[PDB]
């Protein structure tokens, strides 16, 4: 609502006005929270979560020694600055040793602004560091999508080049028949050649598709979950996503290409992060993701179900039937290739599994991959 | 691991007692023995021991002075006192002075747990690096696999959009070949064959335009933004591969008409080739596993160009293949680690920018690739 949140523990309305006047001269955008006792101070820290505490030493019923001791217990990372008129500088330095972040004397109120600015500058710097890491990650991901598109482009080019020669032959033979440049008997021969060139195009593509494409082996389900956790923890941290796990079922193995199963799961996670960042551009308590594994039984067969539930935008009903189609994306093409869900569905079927989803618009989306357990 | 243990001890008899306890444990260590301050000081600097075991009372030298020096020169090296000169009440105090552990000579059985804990802490640090390296390798393996998967999906989609007209061509051709149609229907069917062949060409053109035309107009970009982004992306690459990366020159304040993302793709492609060449030549840590990254302004044919240069000292490029690199799908790496597309895409991108991509290499010594892009200057 308001950028900074400042907690003032102060009993003098006159001194509060003096302190605030110095901050307002700087056009600092802060939300003031004023408290004069231990209950208000204790409640305001927990419920309001201030980014900075400014405390008086002497309040009726409350003291800055107790306030500092409470702050070190409840909000250790929050900067705490004393601003008091009850002692000199000799006494004030000692308070820093007690773990105050800074100390401002009321008779030297000009010192308040540098103390506040340093604390705010340090807070911004911490935010700036996380942001630079997020931007670096996004740039790395854009380059990776671009390298993927170039390889697709090279494959489209090579297949077009090997096909155009027989395609030309088809057009010349058809043109000779259509032009009437051939007797009835040559037209049958040319029509035979057209069939052979059409069969050639189908074979060239088959040899190419086989060139562009390991055996399944038993893999422990737990090995997959540890790898998925290990890969996505940093993604959630960079995106400030809260990640919850509800259940696991290791000690069951599946016949899979482990790398391809992890590829499915990673694609769903990427869809969840994009959905979450679109709904919650800043930090929000509802920017959460649920990751679960479970054993499911279907048609008297047991399956390992991997589930990824995000609380982002959900999938609008008009597009929900069209989401596994190749190249379908609602993101601007610069950020979305539309290949994630279609590749994951292809891989899932190759493993004898299924990929399905449930979503309620504006609430959640849950994608789940089921793969049959290998029982020897 | 071949640990290196520095022993500051003046009694050869007590040294044999200490070493005998470690040798019973089959601890693989290299002993370094010193009895004075000069030998102790040199051994820390020159040999870089992984553990220091020190006596308190050596003639001409003392463990208080040893601790103070160790804290100045090798603060992170574990330091365990092993002395016969005092009791446990005095020994506990030595830990407060920053000894890692204290072993009494009369209780030499306590030496092994102190050493094992110190070695385990070193191993744990090595284990952490290994787990991070393995995680990074798996992420790169998954990304390479996804690139191969995308190529397969594009090959599949073009086959699906083409097969419908291919079926029609084959059916129409079959009716003509059987003679089941008069001469006028055969000409009409031949026209349909022509129309379906043109359709296949159009389907392919629309697919190729999505794969090679969603690129963007050229815009002026400042050279320095490209260099900072390249630095930020490759810092982690060099750290994971234990590559020493040096920059010889930069030339910001010059701009080029480019697709910034495509320029970074060239440079990143050259970097990946350097890392692979370097990893093939130096599988372990080596001081010559170095990379030189430079930018400069170059003049060619009375035109000024921004040159980005990447020089690795890895596996030189053999003369027989030097003439063939940059060809589409040419790779000497296995399929698990190479598609052969990096240099061919980079040469295309360089030409689309009015630039060139070139290289110099001496076999067994170094390779230098350099990308030239024209400076944007209306004047
Ligand atoms: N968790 C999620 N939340 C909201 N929408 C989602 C979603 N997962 C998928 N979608 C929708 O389905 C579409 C299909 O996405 P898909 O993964 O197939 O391609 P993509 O647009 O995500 C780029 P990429 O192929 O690189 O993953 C998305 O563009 C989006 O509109
Ligand atoms: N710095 C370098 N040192 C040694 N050989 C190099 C090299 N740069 C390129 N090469 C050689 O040229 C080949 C072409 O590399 P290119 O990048 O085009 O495809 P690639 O083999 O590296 C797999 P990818 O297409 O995924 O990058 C390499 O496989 C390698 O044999
Ligand atoms: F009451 Be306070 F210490 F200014
Ligand atoms: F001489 Be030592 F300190 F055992
Ligand atoms: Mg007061
Ligand atoms: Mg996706
Ligand atoms: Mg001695
Ligand atoms: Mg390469």
């Amino acid at each position: 609502m308001n950028k900074w949140k400042f907690l003032f523990l102060e009993d003098s309305l006159v001194d509060l006005e003096l302190i605030q006047r110095q901050l307002n001269r700087a056009k600092i955008d802060y939300y003031p929270i004023h408290v004069s006792d231990s209950e208000g101070f204790s409640q305001a820290i927990l419920d309001q979560k201030p980014h900075l505490i400014l405390s008086d030493f002497s309040l009726p019923k409350y003291d800055g020694f107790s306030a500092l001791k409470l702050a070190k217990k409840i909000c250790p990372t929050t900067p705490f600055i004393f601003v008091s008129g009850t002692y000199g500088e000799e006494a004030a330095i000692q308070t820093l040793t007690m773990g105050a972040t800074d100390y401002v004397l009321k008779d030297r109120i000009e010192k308040l602004l540098p103390a506040v600015q340093r604390a705010l500058h340090e807070l911004e710097d911490h935010e700036l560091r996380i942001k630079a890491e997020k931007e670096r990650y996004e740039l790395e991901e854009q380059l990776r999508q671009s390298q993927k598109l170039e390889a697709m482009g090279v494959m489209a080019g090579t297949m077009a080049h090997e096909i155009n020669n027989p395609l030309i032959a088809i057009s010349e033979y058809a043109a000779m028949i259509a032009k009437g440049e051939v007797d009835s008997e040559k037209a049958k021969q040319l029509a035979s050649k057209i069939r052979d060139e059409s069969a050639r195009i189908s074979t060239i593509m088959k040899n190419l598709l086989r060139f562009s494409r390991g055996s399944l082996y038993p893999v422990e389900v737990g090995e997959i979950l540890v790898k998925l956790e290990s890969i996505t923890q940093q993604i959630f941290k960079m995106n400030r996503i809260d990640a919850s796990w509800k259940n696991v079922e290791p000690g069951h193995s599946i016949q899979c290409r482990e790398g391809q199963i992890l590829q499915i799961l990673l694609n769903l996670v990427n869809n969840a992060v994009d959905s979450l960042n679109q709904k919650y551009p800043e930090y929000d308590t509802e920017k959460r993701i649920i990751l679960e594994n479970s054993i499911v039984e279907e048609n008297h067969k047991k399956y390992a179900e991997f589930s990824i539930q995000d609380f982002g935008t959900g999938i609008p009903i008009d597009i929900q039937k069209s989401i596994f189609k190749t190249f379908f994306t609602t993101k601007s093409a610069d950020k979305g290739t539309g290949l994630g869900l279609s590749v994951s569905l292809g891989i899932a079927k190759e493993h004898g599994g299924s990929l399905n989803f449930e979503s309620e618009p504006g609430r959640y989306t849950r994608f789940y991959l089921r793969v049959p357990i290998f029982d020897p």
